[PDB]
């Protein structure tokens, strides 16, 4: 439950930066690590400091000489034709394309990324990549290298932060979330050459001016991510432990990405 | 049916930066005004761009020659002895005092202020006061003057951003919320001696270190404000109108504050 008395009731003693730091280290997070993090704050139990405590815990373990990455997706900038949660009437679609504010990395909020991401993306020295729908944010040693020159088309492909993490043999940390939140599997979708290309649209700043920009991407499908996860855990290497009440998973990104790639091909 | 689904169903046509701007001007908002704003995003009906659209619209009307203020309270940094929404076990109280992260204006999230406020406070050039519980954020001409040197004790009193708005002869804008959100009437409580005083605490950064700090504030009571609002409205100086579906009010802060002060003494 997300109701606060349920969250408090689910906890024996407060989670603090210190208890979270200790839990992260026991799980295997280390100084210098490159790690992309996916989370649910409520899954942990009651935390003194809320999202701030988790971000500060992560930074305390990883440090400046490591790199933290988080997806900072902004799907409400997408073309409303495809919307289902909820869908909007068809008479709104062109109004939306004409009026939805352009992606601006320092301004545009994330949607369905979680409070930990909203907190993290506003930290000083956090760098955001340039994609109106599928951006990422990063902090630490490789933050610039990982976020720079993201392509508009194939947002999760070979010219994405996912590929840069892959190149650096980075880790994926899932905090109280499952494989449907594992963005890195999108890179397996692209490399499989299986899933379908679709025409997508989003508002960007182009020539110092708002344009509704059309481009090409994959119709990424998170349901096959969960299937991959189930199989990956029966076969591949993944570490599991708890942060407060959250069941967490830590894994090498290259292991899951390569497994996913072969899975999609069959 | 999900919150969002009902929001869409109660909207005939999408709210945009342009329709919100147009509605704001229609209501009476003008270039160069000093205005403190309180809002519910969902009350407007469906907005293309959500919180961003509302902030941008306010900025387009007021301009940098005016000033926008919003409360940015972070009450989850306070001494848990006083918590009721929700309370936590007493065994936790010292742990929390020892571990809750210190307020840092560019980082600490708000509680119960709304997505509009969360968007506004991290927007570029927006400035936030120093108070660890009762801070305010501002943008524009008097942003720095309004937010500088807020006293630790009596966070809503004669040295708070509320007094500075008062001296500037500013306005209050309520967007789909009632008098119980009208923070400025806290100033009336302070001046009349209405509400009770309490020992509170919070953590700050002082001389480079996290210090848990004790101080005095008033136990501000929102319920009183609604009765006051009723009576002050009868007196005829509140402009009312809609922004999308939101019932909005625009009034002079001096006028409501002076009325509330009188209201409490008698
Ligand atoms: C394939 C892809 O690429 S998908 C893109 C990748 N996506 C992700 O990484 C998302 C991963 N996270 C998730 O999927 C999550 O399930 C989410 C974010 C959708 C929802 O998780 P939640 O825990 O409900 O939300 P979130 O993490 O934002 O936390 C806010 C909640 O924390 C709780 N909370 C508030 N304060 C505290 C505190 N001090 N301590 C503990 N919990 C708290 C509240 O319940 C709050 O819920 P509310 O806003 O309804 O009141
Ligand atoms: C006296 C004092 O000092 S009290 C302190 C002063 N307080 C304030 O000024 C805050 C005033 N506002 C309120 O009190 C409000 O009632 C709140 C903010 C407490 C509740 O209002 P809400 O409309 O529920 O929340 P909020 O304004 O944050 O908007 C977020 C909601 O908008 C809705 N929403 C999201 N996107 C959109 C969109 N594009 N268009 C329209 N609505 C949307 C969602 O349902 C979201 O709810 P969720 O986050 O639970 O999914
Ligand atoms: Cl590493
Ligand atoms: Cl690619
Ligand atoms: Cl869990
Ligand atoms: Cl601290
Ligand atoms: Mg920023």
């Amino acid at each position: 439950s997300n109701a606060m008395n349920d969250i408090v009731a689910s906890t024996q003693l407060p989670n603090t930066i210190k208890t979270i730091t200790n839990d992260l280290r026991k799980l295997g997070l280390k100084k210098g690590m490159t790690v992309i993090v996916h989370s649910s704050l409520s899954s942990i139990g009651w935390i003194s400091g809320g999202a701030v405590a988790v971000v500060e815990a992560l930074m305390e373990v990883i440090t400046e000489e490591g790199t933290i990455i988080m997806p900072t997706q902004s799907s409400d900038l997408s073309d409303p034709k495809h919307w289902s949660r909820p869908p909007v009437p068809e008479e709104w679609w062109q109004i939306i394309r004409d009026n939805v504010p352009a992606f601006e990395p320092h301004i545009t909020p994330t949607r369905a990324m979680g409070k930990v991401v909203e907190c993290f993306r506003t930290y000083p020295n956090v760098v955001r990549s340039n994609h109106p729908l599928g951006s990422f944010a990063a902090w630490g040693r490789h933050a610039e290298e990982i976020t720079v020159n993201q392509s508009l088309s194939m947002s999760l492909g070979e010219e994405s932060p996912l590929r840069k993490i892959y190149d650096l043999d980075g880790y994926i940390l899932l905090i109280g979330v499952g494989y449907d939140s594992n963005t890195s599997v999108g890179l397996s979708e692209v490399r499989s050459g299986a899933c379908e290309l679709i025409k997508v649209g989003a508002p960007i700043i182009e020539n110092g001016e708002r344009v509704w920009k059309e481009f090409v991407d994959m119709d990424y499908d998170s349901d096959k991510f969960v299937e991959i996860g189930v199989e990956f855990e029966q076969k591949g290497t993944v570490t599991m432990g708890k942060i407060g009440n959250a069941k967490c998973r830590l894994m090498k990104q290259r292991d899951i990405v390569d497994f996913g790639t072969e899975w999609f091909r069959k």
